[PDB]
Parts: C-alpha cells; structure tokens; sequence
C-alpha cells in the first residue's frame, strides 16, 4: 500500500549482540526515521535498494519488526545490504527504498533455523529484485540525489 517507500537516515549502532556475529550486518536508523513509517506498514521482512552515502546501489532485505524497550508501541528497522563493504559506515546516510514484501515474522526454534531463513530470505530477495517492474527502482531520481 504505501510501497515503495524511500527513506534516509543516519547509520547508528544497536544494542545487544550485532549480526555482524552472524556475518549478516543490519544497519539501523534513528528512531525518528522509523516512528515516521505509514501504520500500513506491517512487520515482516521487506526488501528493496540500498545505498551509503553517495556510493552504488545494491539489493538489500530490511526487516521490520516491534521495539521490545520503548514506551508505546514502536517498531524497529535494519537494513542488510548484499554487498561486501570494506569498512563500517556508522555515521554516514543510508538511503533506502523498500520496495516489495517477502514475508510476516515468524519464530525460529534455534540460531540454525534463524541463520538458515535468514540466508533464504537474502536469495529470496536477490531474485524478486530482477522482475523489471522492482529492477528500475535502482534508477530512481532518489539515489542519483545522493551522488
Ligand atoms: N552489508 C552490510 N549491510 C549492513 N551493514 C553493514 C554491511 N556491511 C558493513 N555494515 C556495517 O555493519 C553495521 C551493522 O552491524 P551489526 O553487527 O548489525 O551492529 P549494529 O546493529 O549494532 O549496528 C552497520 O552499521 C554498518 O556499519
Ligand atoms: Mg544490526
């Protein structure tokens, strides 16, 4: 309903252990990017385009889902990128435009069911993103602004 949907934000660290340790890195956003999503939006995984600053734009999944530690009912937003960055960017903009839908969140049993759905919602993700209709989002005025 409200997709796609293009945002921008810096890149802060989280809390807890990052899944950096699961050699998938999610980047977050500040709360104010997040609080500003549409209702319509829903938790689940998500997936779209990305870009740092004024770097390329890659296929990336974000997830969204309910932030456990604030008053009222926020939501949380992490983004993973299927590209391999040299560097960490915390403090540079992450441009985002989510684009399609994958699936409603769900509860895994173990880390190998969490780590193997994980994997499969990247491949997943890889594969709607060349239908033409999500493959022209890459083009959009919104990340030529940022270069
Ligand atoms: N492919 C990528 N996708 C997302 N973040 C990445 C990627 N490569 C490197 N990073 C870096 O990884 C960080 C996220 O790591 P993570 O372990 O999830 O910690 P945290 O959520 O606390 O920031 C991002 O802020 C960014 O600096
Ligand atoms: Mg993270």
């Amino acid at each position: 309903r409200h997709l796609p949907y293009f945002c921008r934000g810096q890149v802060v660290r989280g809390f807890g252990r990052g899944s950096k340790q699961l050699g998938i890195p999610t980047a977050n956003f500040p709360e104010q990017v997040v609080d500003n999503l549409p209702a319509d939006i829903s938790t689940g995984i998500y997936y779209g385009w990305a870009s740092v600053g004024s770097g390329d734009v890659h296929k990336m999944v974000v997830s969204i889902g309910w932030n456990p530690y604030y008053k009222n009912t926020k939501k949380s937003m992490e983004t993973h990128i299927m590209h391999t960055f040299k560097e960490d960017f915390y403090g540079e903009i992450l441009n985002v435009a989510i684009v399609g839908y994958l699936r409603p969140e769900k509860n895994f049993d173990s880390l190998e069911s969490l780590i193997s759905a994980i994997q499969g919602d990247i491949e997943e993700a890889k594969k709607r993103l060349e239908l033409p209709e999500y493959l022209k989002i890459k083009e959009d005025n919104f990340f030529q602004v940022s270069k």
